[PDB]
């Protein structure tokens, strides 16, 4: 091999990943 920095995305990490998006929810979406 790596050579000088691969940058790193910064954001996207803090609950906003994407992955599981109601997924373990089972909260008050209905009428």
């Amino acid at each position: 091999x790596a050579s000088i920095v691969k940058t790193t995305i910064k954001a996207x990490k803090k609950l906003c990943r994407g992955f599981x998006l109601x997924c373990g929810c089972h909260f008050t979406g209905k009428k």
